[PDB]
């Protein structure tokens, strides 16, 4: 269903969709607030649905799960010239711990999105974005704040899921349509021991073999360097149809928020260059438009932004209220955008491909497809370049 050796994934993530993201549906977060006291607001889908209660969580979600993304987002995917989709999801659409406040009924509306992913000739990846107990702490992986994803009986409850996914998207039934399924999104590696991740990683690769399914395996870098995964899942060891999914942003620290725009696309431009000397297929799963972490709640419910000094003791570089509605934009700002979109489309063609996040979102325009395309800072043709030739690939 797919020639990882002669295609371009072109596509979007489906986020904030199965897995509450705050800074994607703030609608959803901001009625707890008192005010301008943020205190009490749950921080995560975990506490959302558990403040909220089983009846009103289902309440709400089952009219977000209906409306959020439609047949009709598909079709407008397809127009755009795109030709793929990953979607995540969390565990506990699938099986949930005792006592889990989370609400189920996510399943439906996957296999509806794939029926729609058919309909329209687009393509997927099925992603875990959330493990039991959480593999890294972020607010998208269901759980902010804590990583126990390798304690206990987590990793076994996670593969247990997976094998739940294999069965029911590995296998026949949607061959012509799931082109992927990734293990575990962002497992943080440098809280988490590589060993035991590595063994996870093998387990459920040998799992879903296992089941005869020969969709390709998906596994994220952990956060790792380039060519890190050279050595793991190999066709020496007779391991094969493995892809590596990279996630490339520059604004979650001090550091990257300061580069100018030309270093910035310097820093592109690279991801580019070191994808291409690695050994897997490859894909940039995740990735934006974002030049700051000025989005509302993008660290998380109750967090400000780096960028104008307003999280993790970091420093201001400048404000983001002005940068909050893309139609306040500054000329500057458009351009460095649009710059930075076509340096990062040049240099995730360069291999496997690319997969925006996101589709859509309330109102933070440099996390959406949608948004960016509508402004005209996101190639439409995808292949129209405004600023040509900023890499030099080879
Ligand atoms: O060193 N590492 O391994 C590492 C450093 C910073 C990272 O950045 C994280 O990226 C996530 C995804 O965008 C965000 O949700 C989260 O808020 C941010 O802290 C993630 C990983
Ligand atoms: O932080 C932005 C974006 O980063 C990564 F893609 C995460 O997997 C997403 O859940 C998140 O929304």
């Amino acid at each position: 269903a797919w020639d990882y050796d002669n295609n371009v994934i072109r596509g979007v993530n489906l986020g904030g969709w199965f897995v509450l993201e705050p800074y994607m549906t703030p609608s959803l977060f901001e009625p707890f607030q008192n005010g301008n006291d943020q205190s009490g607001v749950p921080v995560d889908e975990y506490h959302w649905t558990q403040t909220l209660g089983k009846e009103a969580a289902l309440r709400i979600l089952q009219k977000h799960w209906s409306t959020w993304i439609t047949e009709q987002d598909f079709k407008q995917i397809s127009n755009l010239g795109l030709n793929f989709v990953r979607i995540p999801i969390g565990y506990w659409a699938f099986q949930l711990l005792d006592n889990d406040p989370y609400v189920q009924g996510q399943v439906q509306y996957l296999e509806k999105a794939l029926g729609w992913a058919r309909k329209n000739n687009i393509r997927v990846w099925i992603d875990l974005h959330g493990a039991p107990g959480s593999q890294n702490g972020f607010d998208n992986s269901g759980l902010r704040d804590s990583y126990n994803f390798q304690n206990g009986d987590n990793t076994q409850v996670t593969l247990n899921v997976l094998n739940t996914i294999f069965k029911k998207y590995g296998g026949n039934e949607y061959s012509d349509v799931v082109i992927g399924i990734e293990l575990l999104n962002e497992p943080l590696g440098p809280v988490l021991n590589m060993d035991k991740l590595k063994q996870f990683f093998l387990d459920g690769y040998n799992s879903l073999r296992q089941t005869g399914s020969v969709t390709p395996v998906i596994i994220h870098d952990a956060f790792q360097v380039f060519g890190y995964w050279n050595n793991f899942l190999t066709v020496a060891e007779g391991q094969w149809n493995v892809v590596v999914d990279h996630h490339h942003y520059q604004v979650f620290s001090g550091g990257e928020l300061s580069r100018n725009i030309n270093d910035h696309i310097s820093v592109a431009c690279n991801w580019g260059w070191d994808a291409k000397k690695e050994s897997h297929w490859n894909v940039a799963g995740s990735w934006s438009a974002a030049l700051t972490d000025c989005a509302k709640w993008l660290n998380g419910v109750n967090r400000g932004a780096r960028y104008e000094g307003a999280y993790d003791n970091a420093p201001y570089i400048g404000s983001c209220q002005p940068l909050l509605d893309i139609s306040q934009w500054s000329d500057e700002h458009k351009t460095d955008t649009r710059r930075y979109i076509e340096a990062q489309l040049d240099a995730f063609e360069y291999t496997g491909g690319w997969v925006f996040w996101s589709w859509k979102t309330e109102n933070a325009p440099e996390w959406s497809f949608q948004t960016l395309t509508y402004n005209g800072l996101f190639p439409q043709p995808v292949t129209d370049r405004q600023f040509p030739n900023q890499c030099g690939f080879h």
